[PDB]
């Protein structure tokens, strides 16, 4: 069953993968035996991977390979971490119970309908024009580093938004109990006036924008009646 | 929308329950505010839960109460505890994030297809007859005290399994991962040879059940062949 997956997977191996898929082969029978949740492929050179992974797995981790797309992912994932894989232009359909999705550093031209439960959404440096609707359950957003415009509707629950590095032209809404922007070197010049709901703890992050005189002049404004620390470009 | 449903609940309240629902509501309002994750209603004796609940929390927390009903829960949960609800009969439907489930001592005869990401399984001490397939990332699950007779498949990342007090005539095939059943006080007059492929670390217990003469022969043979603590009290 598992064994002719990861044998033809073995055998397909080119020279100079045959140490490494042994190894990510040896460790996913670990699991098997074991019942280890976690599978860490490691850095390889990996061209492609097995069909099946093992089904009761809840968290995989693929670092720096040269993959160009992933395979079925465990029906009980709930966490997924893959960098480095400039080949890798989308993810397969993200099963309905994952929590934490790292896809830093690839070349994603798009993201894939996001699982219900998502807390934690990372996928800066890549190649992302736009984004899905957000799960509602999300807390943390990291989108920094890729050619978005326009971001969607936040949920209310969200702690933490990363998105400096792009080409936005506007913000969505806020979320009430936000405590982190950074939208640092984008194309803002009018804040959302949705902001102003940000505590006194909230840290925002506004340098390298431009910014119409009123809305700076607003920002001068807030931060000297709310002790906020709201950080922007300023002439002088 | 919202606080057109959750307002009328607060005043809908039965003559004494009044106080209690208000602190419910309270939080209702309050959690959407400052973004909270997290929900605790409290040992109110609340008779029904509101029709809608917050939309963005990850944790639902229901001590001491007396429900018999449950609303429809938000599409994001990730965490529910409901406890000492002595007529909580049955459960919704479950988000298909679920992570952690804590249902027990309730009333409960029945739970729903269970979500495909649920690690944390505690039901004891309900009135159980069945469970449905296993998700197949479960790890540790609870089912002790209630009236199961037999166990579904059992995930391949099983760890620890307590079915004590129940009417369990026959067991599954272990997942050789397993590394702590407790299934005393059951009616097993023989256990399945999987029991071998079970790790030297692993604990098993297995008092007040009625195991057979050649059942006794398999288990000295088991113990025999790992030193694996295979516990039997002759008395």
């Amino acid at each position: 069953e598992y064994d002719a997956v990861w044998s033809k997977w073995e055998r397909d191996a080119p020279a100079g993968e045959s140490p490494g898929r042994a190894a990510v082969v040896q460790e996913m029978r670990d699991c098997l035996n074991n019942g280890n949740p976690v599978l860490n492929v490691g850095a390889s050179g990996l061209t492609t991977l097995p069909d099946r992974l093992p089904p009761h797995i809840t968290t995989l981790v693929i670092p720096d390979n040269n993959l160009t797309s992933l395979p079925e992912l465990p029906e009980g994932l709930r966490e997924l971490e893959v960098s480095g894989n400039l080949q890798l232009t989308s993810l397969p359909s993200l099963p309905q119970g994952l929590q934490k999705l790292w896809a830093y550093n690839n070349w994603l031209a798009s993201l894939p309908t996001l699982p219900p439960g998502l807390g934690d959404l990372a996928v800066s440096n890549n190649q992302l024009t736009s984004l899905p609707e957000m799960p509602p359950a999300l807390r943390e957003l990291r989108v920094s580093g890729n050619n978005l415009t326009s971001l969607p509707a936040l949920p209310s629950g969200l702690q933490k938004l990363w998105a400096y590095n792009n080409r936005l032209t506007s913000l969505p809404e806020m979320s009430p109990g936000l405590q982190e922007l950074d939208v640092s070197h984008n194309q803002l010049t009018r804040l959302p006036q949705s902001l102003t709901g940000l505590s006194s703890a909230a840290r925002v992050y506004l340098d390298g924008n431009p910014l119409s005189v009123r809305t700076l002049q607003a920002l001068r404004d807030i931060i000297g009646h709310s002790g906020i620390r709201i950080h922007f470009d300023m002439a002088g």
